[PDB]
């Protein structure tokens, strides 16, 4: 009936050789409403496949239990992609990376007996079976496969595991070779796919991520060249800036895969979107995925990326009958120039005409023609004869970004964060320091680390003017310190070095002593090698120096825990957990205090623009609107990096183009439409930090020109 194969020169689907334009877009990071306009979008720009993760620990957040409904139907989302007539790419894994909380990982999986996470382990083998034999099964159950008449041309096993298997050695090949026959044993009657697996075994397809992917060659001489990750930007992270890849760079990169046998690309992100809620993204990356995508984050068109590549794209179609007909010939046109020709024995013709230089623009001749040729540029002749396209020449209009105030301020209502402190009767202690994830299991960002210290009257620093010292050590990311109920300091890390230490003189007096420690994490490690392993929260040392003993070692004693915030238990969020009215409604109330709730009621701006919040007189914390988590906020951390002017010509990193320096990181949070009735919406924030919810507004996206 339908059928998908391949060859050494592209993907064969119903027995035609097809040039596969993809684009990425990732279901729960948009709503199930945006779904229909985001495809439709990609669908008019060229697109022929939407490629999209799995992501476990949304699916699977109870051992036993399982989610797919809401933004987590990727069934809905499939046949919405089918709808517009367009292919599927699905993206197992189990593992992701994709900058998602855990890698795509559930936690509770790390503390299955004898767990090891991507390795020969059968714990792990068991597990990850499961899951993808789950997903596969449900697929073939509403006919989703194109060999079923469904979208899904092509799945991915793993996600990057060579520079893993690398490292790890035997245990790795063991289970390479295991993850691909067990995943090809689905019989899922197409074919299987895996990135950055430079001996993936026979019959999967290697394919390539990056920037640039033109120099790939497939492991195998009868395997097609594909391109699973064109960068179209880069994440952001809070601390960081927001990065860019111009639009010429990208469409230059396409072009030159293209021009070298390359049959199927895929942009990374298409759409990037939101992290809504606590368990999206990655460690430190920031609520907005927006990575520079044709579409950003609120699902209007990035321009002139977006319009630059759909002419990049019909260029594509129109050479497409010769691409798949013949194979690339090149022909030296100057020192740093080339013409790729794919010439068939039809006679169709197409060739690309290149210029490696970013210097300067250069003249070629091409069958008695003259071409112009810009700085780091290809000239695309679907004809041979005419040349429609260049990568360096955009054509489309530019747009800017304005955000709009929509209404104006609200009235407020706060409510204050207990600040706990060890109890003797605690029930949850150690004898010593837990780590974080062990606990909270990450049911919430926050543990509170509690202890008792006793000061004896005999002491040095009592009578005379001097403090004692407090030295707490933590994993990671953010640690509040406390003593006797108040906040003595706050210390935070970045993603590249998140392990924090906390050094001052504090304030104690005879007696017993309360200190109250609160371990943040702002989502957890995605990438890297045994990164399930890695600490977070308060594992000391923790000394308190300059008493009569030398100093004491704090770490060794009763330690209290508690899991969360009273404000959390007692379900705040919602609008039938907002019952317990301690909410001051003071004329004059809270403001720049930490851990603080605060509430508000506001109506839907009347329009289609999609909204977000200003939350820059906001420190950090997390959002809800009618009950749904936005996710979090971090204005108070200052974007940071070299940001200089850049040139699309030349080779691209991601600090190439780096914007929003000595600014708040994210201060906009995306507002889904989908998620507010017309009247009596309710917008709960709490804020860790500290901040003003007067100038909270909520601001109307609008882009031109
Ligand atoms: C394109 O692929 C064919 C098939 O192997 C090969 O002979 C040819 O060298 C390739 N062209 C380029 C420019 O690499
Ligand atoms: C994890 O918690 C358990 C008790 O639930 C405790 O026995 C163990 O020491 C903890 N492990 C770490 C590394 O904190
Ligand atoms: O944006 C960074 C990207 O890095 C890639 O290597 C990975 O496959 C993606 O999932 C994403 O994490
Ligand atoms: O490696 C995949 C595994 O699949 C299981 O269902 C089977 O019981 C094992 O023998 C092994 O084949
Ligand atoms: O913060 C804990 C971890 O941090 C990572 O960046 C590092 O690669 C690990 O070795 C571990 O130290
Ligand atoms: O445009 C692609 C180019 O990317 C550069 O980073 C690389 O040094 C070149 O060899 C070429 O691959």
């Amino acid at each position: 009936e339908f059928s998908v194969s391949y060859d050494d020169r592209a993907i064969i689907i119903n027995g035609k050789r097809k040039i596969l334009i993809s684009g990425s877009i990732h279901y729960p990071r948009s709503t199930p409403q945006m779904w229909p306009d985001l495809i439709q979008k990609a669908k008019d720009g060229g697109l022929d496949v939407i490629e999209t993760y799995v992501f476990w620990n949304g699916h699977e957040p109870s051992p036993g239990k399982y989610n797919f409904e809401g933004r987590y139907d990727l069934v809905r989302f499939i046949k919405m992609v089918q709808r517009a007539g367009l292919y599927v790419n699905l993206r197992i894994g189990p593992y992701v990376c994709a900058e998602w909380n855990f890698g795509g990982f559930p936690v509770w999986l790390k503390y299955v007996p004898g767990m090891e996470f991507r390795t020969n382990n059968q714990p792990f083998k068991v597990a990850m079976q499961g899951f993808v034999q789950k997903i596969v099964n449900m697929m073939k159950s509403e006919n989703l496969f194109e060999s079923q008449g469904g979208p899904i041309i092509m799945a991915q096993i793993e996600n990057e595991y060579g520079p893993v298997e690398w490292e790890i050695g035997a245990p790795g090949k063991a289970y390479t070779k295991w993850a691909a026959q067990m995943a090809v044993g689905l019989k899922t009657g197409v074919p299987w796919i895996m990135c950055k697996q430079e001996d993936a075994p026979d019959p999967v397809i290697d394919t390539c991520n990056g920037f640039y992917c033109e120099g790939f060659r497939p492991n195998k001489p009868y395997k097609p060249k594909m391109w699973t990750e064109v960068w179209t930007g880069w994440y952001t992270k809070f601390g960081g800036p927001i990065p860019q890849r111009p639009a010429e760079d990208i469409a230059f990169s396409v072009a030159r895969f293209v021009q070298n046998n390359g049959s199927f690309f895929n942009y990374y992100m298409y759409h990037g979107g939101t992290n809504f809620g606590r368990t999206s993204s990655g460690l430190f990356i920031a609520t907005s995925y927006d990575y520079d995508a044709p579409l950003d984050e609120y699902g209007l068109l990035n321009e002139p990326k977006y319009g630059h590549l759909r002419d990049l794209h019909k260029a594509i179609k129109l050479s497409e009958p010769a691409l798949v007909s013949s194979y690339a010939a090149v022909t030296s046109l100057g020192s740093n120039q080339e013409a790729h020709v794919y010439r068939s024995k039809s006679g169709a013709c197409a060739a690309f005409l290149s210029n490696y230089d970013s210097r300067y623009s250069v003249k070629v001749t091409f069958q008695n023609r003259p071409y112009n040729l810009p700085p780091w540029s290809i000239s695309i002749l679907p004809d041979c004869k005419t040349a429609v396209y260049n990568t360096a020449q955009v054509n489309s209009q530019s747009s800017s970004i304005k955000m709009t105030p929509a209404g104006g301020g609200l009235s407020w209502q706060s409510y204050n964060e207990e600040t706990p402190t060890a109890d003797d009767s605690d029930t949850l202690t150690a004898n010593g320091l837990w780590e974080q994830k062990n606990v909270t299991r990450d049911s919430s960002d926050y543990l509170w680390y509690m202890t008792n210290v006793n000061i004896a009257s005999n002491e040095g620093f009592l009578k005379n003017g001097k403090d004692p010292y407090l030295t707490v050590m933590s994993a990671g990311h953010v640690l509040h310190v406390f003593v006797n109920g108040k906040l003595s300091g706050t210390v935070y890390g970045t993603l590249d070095n998140p392990k924090l230490t906390y050094s001052g003189n504090v304030k104690l007096r005879a007696g017993i002593n309360k200190i109250s420690l609160l371990s943040v994490s702002v989502g957890l490690p995605n990438v890297g090698v045994h990164y399930d392993t890695w600490n977070a929260g308060v594992l000391g040392p923790v000394t308190l120096s300059g008493l009569n003993e030398g100093s004491r070692n704090l770490a060794k004693q009763k330690w209290s825990y508690k899991v969360g915030l009273k404000g959390e238990s007692l379900s705040l969020h919602s609008l039938s957990g907002s019952s317990s009215v301690e909410w001051v409604r003071g004329s004059l109330m809270a403001q720049k205090q930490p851990l603080t709730w605060y509430k508000a009621t506001f109506n839907a701006p009347g329009g289609n623009d999609p909204l977000a919040l200003d939350m820059a007189s906001m420190g950090k914390g997390q959002i809800w609107i009618n009950g749904e988590g936005v996710g979090r906020h971090w204005p108070g951390y200052i974007a940071q990096g070299d940001c200089s002017k850049c040139s699309y010509a030349g080779t691209f990193n991601e600090k190439k183009c780096q914007t929003n320096c000595g600014q708040p990181s994210q201060r906009w949070y995306h507002v889904p439409r989908s998620w507010l009735k017309p009247s009596g919406n309710l917008l709960v924030v709490f804020e860790e930090w500290g901040g003003n919810p007067t100038g909270i507004s909520l601001v109307r996206r609008s882009r031109s020109a």
